[PDB]
């Protein structure tokens, strides 16, 4: 009867609390998502046990295998009863999964070095010495592989191929990748977690133009599953209630360091 919970270690959605070493189980994260867990579950009304997605990955299909990796994998193959993170809400994922209402809206945006030459993501296509790219195995990059906007496709166009490879593994990567490439290297990522780095030391990135488009997370659990009416019940609720914006109040305003 005890629900288990796959989600990702993304800041500040899921964070490992500073003293991990010890205290077990749930205990041992915090965060955003950690914070929405708890809720639903006291609202919905059952007890969860917190996982970590063995793959660290948000989920993708293989399109040779037809095979889906990471959260969205755990749930189509009964490894996880439900996912609780920032699971982008989207098409293809829809037709094998299930999604409560929106919980935080997000969009595409660009991140860069202060003084970057760019501005837009016009400006990103029209040019080849800034090399750019997303997440290796998330909704970004699908993004651009299937837009039919010729901007974007121009830009996939040039990502695919783009030697050598702009794909990063995981958030930190991309970020890590922009503070070290020393203005030649633009990542793009979901707004939320860029405007959480940016208001973060070293102070040294930047967000810049408008977000690319406008999407969702939303807890996700399977086809059919138990839960599936309940989850969307307390989100609404708390949706209603105001605590998720005071969720992201916690998470994201009052830690601002720039
Ligand atoms: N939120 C995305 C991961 C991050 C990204 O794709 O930029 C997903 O659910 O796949």
């Amino acid at each position: 009867k005890t629900v288990v919970v796959t989600t990702i270690l993304e800041s500040p959605y899921v964070m490992m609390k500073k003293n991990h070493e010890m205290l077990e189980g749930n205990e041992r994260y915090e965060g955003y998502c950690v914070d929405l867990a708890a809720e639903i579950a006291k609202h919905c009304g059952f007890k969860y046990k917190l996982t970590i997605v063995g793959d660290g990955k948000y989920g993708a299909r293989d399109a040779d295998t037809k095979i889906w990796n990471g959260m969205v994998g755990e749930l189509v193959y009964g490894k996880a009863d439900i996912a609780i993170a920032p699971l982008t809400i989207t098409l293809v994922r829809e037709e094998v999964i299930d999604f409560s209402k929106p919980f935080m809206s997000l969009g595409i945006s660009i991140m860069i070095k202060k003084g970057t030459p760019i501005e837009s993501a016009e400006d990103l296509s029209k040019q080849t010495e800034i090399a750019y790219g997303t997440l290796d195995s998330g909704s970004t990059k699908e993004f651009f592989r299937r837009s039919k906007i010729a901007v974007f496709d121009k830009m996939w166009t040039y990502m695919r191929s783009a030697e050598p490879s702009v794909f990063v593994r995981t958030t930190a990567e991309g970020v890590a990748r922009v503070r070290k490439s020393k203005g030649k290297y633009a990542y793009l990522l979901e707004s939320t977690m860029n405007e959480y780095i940016e208001q973060r030391k070293p102070c040294d990135t930047m967000k810049v133009g408008g977000n690319l488009d406008c999407k969702g997370y939303g807890i996700a659990t399977p086809k059919g599953s138990s839960l599936g009416n309940a989850v969307n019940l307390a989100v609404l609720k708390l949706n209603e209630q105001g605590l998720l914006d005071k969720l992201k109040n916690k998470w994201w305003y009052d830690k601002g360091e720039c």
